[PDB]
């Protein structure tokens, strides 16, 4: 390995295809070229469902049982509960310092975030202030390498300007985190919406089984305008194609149904029918993968609970570090 | 000893004369009729301190020193300093849930701070969620009991609030605070302005040699139409006779002073002079205290060490609750 490199998820469900395409699969490759954590961030889900705690406590080991399914290996990645680190709540309150109202209120994300949520001035104070509870993470940890959907940006540059501002107002040591880009966009839902999402509905999760794969990919938007197969038909806005475009493995055949698509003579049916078995090769290991932790249920456990340790320890060195930089009392 | 207490002060600098009055002689009767704590708010004293960490560091020490001064015993008061209680940032992060930016906003003593500042919209946001590491302050010590100025009223009210609320969600395990109203107006500075500062320049530190002590009394403003002593003065609006009402142990004495001042034949000088014989017998056991624990400075330390370990200990016992009834992961 080489560099601390920080993913996580705000556990409010179980993973889905977005995840995988959108970086499950990314850190199972980055897990043996670098230091892995992945954050089960419980504390920012609760900026969200503060009033639902059950919902997030019950999917705290089951984000983690999809991380085991997807590939990721307990000796080589670190599985960390947010609330089980309490360090980092103490870095965000001392973050908070850094950064003003004005500047928070700016970022384009959760300003999106807010709009569909439908709060208005009325914002939870935690939910306006999460980002910088996600750099308290990031910098805590010692990441050094975040990647970064093409939407979490603000987020990754709001963190490296507190992380600059602390190490220049106190001492300089935190690391400056850097990004690590996609290629995929956010994977779209089923509805052909730009999300995928289990709270829009339009999600086909890591542990659907074989029928419901299926199903969920039969009822996916299409293209409307072509009513019949024969008609001719138009690549854009059609989810189908943007699915096989990060979960099919040969473009050759990929850009070749886009020919004949475009032309006339590929159902919709032929396009789907074909992409929901590109979809089960992908999910017929993780299938497996996931009976066998079901059925070990205490090595899920373990997994969390040896990497929530491990990764205070690393959160407890930093702010050691942190409260003497700051010159706080006793330090 | 029956009700938890819970007063504090952002260490910035040395206490005075204005802190003596409003808050520091009710607090050393408190230590005798209820479990007081005071807590030296170093975390929230760097919402606004964060560029000056010296500052705040060197005068955790120094008001404890104030503290002992002015007669709080070590054996009845529990002096914790916030930084080494980080279950107070924990909970805070988790207060920030059950508020909204608007209500944030709403709080007039914050807002009229913010004013004050000058921050504009370039609010720290640290600074402006203050009023809810507060109340993470209040209910990680249990207080039941907060003495309070109109001025801090809403912080309480916040408190309550989010004590309630943090009690419907989760479980009733917090207790709500309850008020113990003013100490009457608070002390005016020495050039007669409503607020006495060290900022303002026109206090009497606590630590004033009752020599200066003396100078600065004489330097007092009194009345701008009051120019010799046959000439009548004015009472209202002049701080000499403010003071009086506050320290001078016989309020006949005032009366009277105040009675010859209004007639003529009574100049500042006079007044001024017996002004400093009062504040020199209100102070002089202070100051020899003082002096005191400046040749035992162990003793100062050993006051701010235990009562933070109790207050750790008690702010521990909190956080179970909170976060067993917040169905946190591992609770
Ligand atoms: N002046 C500070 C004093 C303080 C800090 N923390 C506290 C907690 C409780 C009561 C008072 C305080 C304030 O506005 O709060």
């Amino acid at each position: 390995a080489r560099p601390r490199v920080l993913t996580g998820d705000r556990p409010t469900g179980a993973l889905h295809l977005g995840h995988l395409a959108g970086s499950l699969q990314n850190r199972v490759r980055l897990q043996d070229e670098a230091e892995l954590f992945v954050l089960l961030a419980d504390v920012q889900a609760l900026t969200d469902h503060f009033d639902r705690p059950e919902q997030v406590r019950e999917n705290v080991l089951a984000v983690a049982l999809d991380y085991l399914a997807a590939g990721l290996d307990p000796q080589k990645t670190t599985c960390v509960v947010q609330s089980a680190v309490p360090e980092l709540a103490e870095l965000t309150v001392y973050f908070l310092n850094l950064v003003t109202v004005s500047h928070l209120r700016q970022n384009p994300t959760v300003k999106a975030e807010i709009a569909q949520k439908g709060y208005g001035e009325r914002v939870p104070a935690g939910f306006f202030v999460y980002p910088v509870s996600q750099a308290a993470d990031i910098a805590a940890f010692g990441a050094t390498l975040v990647p970064v959907g093409d939407d979490q940006l603000p987020m990754l540059e709001q963190t490296r300007e507190i992380v600059r501002r602390f190490n220049a107002l106190y001492a300089p040591v935190l690391a400056e985190p850097q990004a690590q880009l996609s290629r995929v966009p956010r994977l779209p839902g089923l509805d052909g919406q730009a999300k995928m999402s289990k709270s829009l509905g339009n999600a086909i999760a890591l542990g659907d089984s074989a029928d419901e794969v299926a199903r969920k990919v039969m009822g996916m938007y299409t293209d409307p305008g072509h009513l019949r197969a024969s008609d001719p038909g138009r690549v854009e806005g059609n989810p189908v194609f943007t699915f096989l475009d990060a979960f099919d493995p040969d473009p050759a055949r990929v850009q070749a149904l886009k020919d004949q698509y475009r032309a006339g003579g590929l159902g919709d049916v032929k396009v789907k029918k074909h992409l929901i078995d590109v979809l089960n090769g992908v999910l017929a290991p993780i299938r497996t993968r996931r009976a066998e932790y079901e059925r070990d249920p205490d090595a899920v456990l373990r997994f969390v609970t040896e990497g929530t340790a491990r990764g205070r320890e690393v959160a407890a060195q930093t702010l050691g570090q942190v409260r003497r930089a700051m010159r706080l009392f006793g330090h």
